[PDB]
Formats: C-alpha cells, sequence, structure tokens
C-alpha cells in the first residue's frame, strides 16, 4: 500500500466535473476546482488547469497527472511548513502518509490547525491523538474517511485500508 493507493481509495476517480462532500466543483481524484458556486468558474478553472477546452471532461491520463502535482504540492507543503515539519519528520513512513492524506483533503492551513493532535503525534502519544482528532467538524462530516486516518496514525499500519 502507498500514499497513491491510499488516497485514491479515499478520494475515488470521476472524469466529470463534480460537488465534493462540502458542495464544491471537483474532478479527478480528488481534485478542488473552485469554491465558488459557479459551473463555468469550475469549467475556466479546469481549463487553465489541463491546457485545452475540456468542456469538463477529462482523461484518465489527465486525472492522474493532475493527482501526482497534488500529492508533490502536498509533500512540499508539508516540508515548508514550520508547524507541519517537525512532526512529519518525527513519524515513520505509514503514519507519514496519513498526514499527507489529511493535508491533500484539507490544505496546511487546515491541518497546522490540529495542533493539539500535532503534538501528540510528537510524543507519539497514539491513543490520546486519536481520541482528540475525533473531536473535530472533520470527524463529525467525514467520519468513515476520518475513521481510517485515525486508525492508521493510532496503529502505524494500513489495516483500515485493507
Ligand atoms: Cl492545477
Ligand atoms: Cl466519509
Amino acid at each position: 500500500m502507498n500514499i497513491f493507493e491510499m488516497l485514491r481509495i479515499d478520494e475515488g476517480l470521476r472524469l466529470k466535473i463534480y460537488k465534493d462532500t462540502e458542495g464544491y466543483y471537483t474532478i479527478g481524484i480528488g481534485h478542488l476546482l473552485t469554491k465558488s458556486p459557479s459551473l463555468n468558474a469550475a469549467k475556466s478553472e479546469l481549463d487553465k488547469a489541463i491546457g485545452r477546452n475540456t468542456n469538463g471532461v477529462i482523461t484518465k491520463d489527465e486525472a492522474e497527472k493532475l493527482f501526482n502535482q497534488d500529492v508533490d504540492a502536498a509533500v512540499r507543503g508539508i516540508l515548508r511548513n514550520a508547524k507541519l515539519k517537525p512532526v512529519y519528520d518525527s513519524l515513520d513512513a505509514v503514519r507519514r502518509a496519513a498526514l499527507i492524506n489529511m493535508v491533500f483533503q484539507m490544505g496546511e492551513t487546515g491541518v497546522a490547525g490540529f495542533t493539539n493532535s500535532l503534538r501528540m503525534a510528537q510524543q507519539k502519544r497514539w491513543d490520546e491523538m486519536a481520541v482528540n482528532l475525533a473531536k473535530s467538524r472533520w470527524y463529525n462530516q467525514t467520519p468513515n474517511r476520518a475513521k481510517r486516518i485515525i486508525t492508521t496514525f493510532r496503529t502505524g499500519t494500513w489495516d483500515a485500508y485493507k
């Protein structure tokens, strides 16, 4: 199992513009296009992202290319973040994947916001962190996914995804 497979499981894959769990225009493998309620604005963004006139549809290869960029960006975003870097550096390989995932879904700013869970992660207090992560809007809005990430952090294994 790895980060790509893991996120592909959590986000799915759609070749047409769609609305996420929060109502935002998205496409491919969890690629957020815009927060604006306008479909046109979403279409413009998509064309701009792909480099062609898409008419709201992409191909699998195109989806994957956006995905690659997105993972890379997430990783890099974590590494440049003062609050995130240290955490990431302290973790093992599976848990790092859990952190990348959260960053992918919610942005660097959002995760940097889980201050208390981050501190617990650094102290390697697994069960406490899992309780703390649960007390969040994130967990209340997308509980199944959150559960998967939580287990991952708690156990340091890919059991939730097998
Ligand atoms: Cl982009
Ligand atoms: Cl969910």
